């Protein structure tokens, strides 16, 4: 019953592969629905064509800024920001999908895929999904990152949508 969303990842325009995410709509329905709708683009905007602007190997891949492409922008389907829904789920290891924010109750569209256990984020970032297929593609993306987060090539979501 939990939706599955896919991204097709491209590196400087060249196809890399597909990642699919289970979203935990049963635990965080409002947060999961935001990501789902942004992935299908059904509201008229969303993730298709946007980039991963910050990739730190051994930490995380961050994306979702589809308005300024650098970590300053993005917006949710509910408005510019929405609240922290709950903190039931924890950052338990690689593959966790969690919301980026700028303080309490400022979720927009930016998210990060964890590539390590990041327990110090528990209770501050809302966990809402996990990689289902294609963790190996996330691992491949991670190699184009750097210590300060700058990417050596442009990593883009060439296509995205809902599978299940």
């Amino acid at each position: 019953v939990n939706p599955t969303v896919f991204f097709d990842i491209a590196v400087d325009g060249e196809p890399l592969g597909r990642v699919s995410f289970e979203l935990f709509a049963d635990k965080v329905p409002k947060t999961a629905e935001n990501f789902r709708a942004l992935s299908t683009g059904e509201k008229g905007f969303g993730y298709k064509g946007s980039c991963f602007h910050r990739i730190i190997p051994g930490f995380m891949c961050q994306g979702g800024d589809f308005t300024r492409h650098n970590g300053t922008g993005g917006k949710s389907i509910y408005g510019e920001k929405f609240e922290d829904e709950n903190f039931i789920l924890k950052h338990t290891g690689p593959g966790i999908l969690s919301m980026a924010n700028a303080g309490p109750n400022t979720n927009g569209s930016q998210f990060f895929i964890c590539t390590a256990k990041t327990e110090w984020l528990d209770g501050k970032h809302v966990v809402f999904g996990k990689v289902k297929e294609g963790m190996n593609i996330v691992e491949a993306m991670e190699r184009f990152g750097s210590r300060n987060g700058k990417t050596s090539k442009k990593i883009t979501i060439a296509d995205c949508g809902q599978l299940e």
